[PDB]
């Protein structure tokens, strides 16, 4: 059992490391996303003002 | 009979020597075991933090 808790605790560390990783990528993707919103504005602007 | 007690007493000495031997090995095995617990933690850490 104490084996199970040692592996548990290290797996909770691995879980937390998970959370910070996934949140790193996630926040980066929200930054990309903010770009993409400005980009879409630059599509209706690259709408050529129509022409 | 006093033969039986002479052999008895020396056999109790041999028993006690037994206890200290078996406890020597035993305690050593509990130290090994403590390692193995840290090792298991180092398996979930050699879990590669997953990857």
């Amino acid at each position: 059992m104490r084996g199970q808790i040692r592996g548990l605790e290290m797996a909770s560390k691995n879980s937390q490391d998970g959370i910070s990783l996934i949140q790193t990528a996630e926040g980066a993707l929200t930054e990309t996303h903010a770009i993409l919103q400005r980009v879409r504005e630059l599509v209706v602007q690259a709408g050529n003002t129509g022409t």
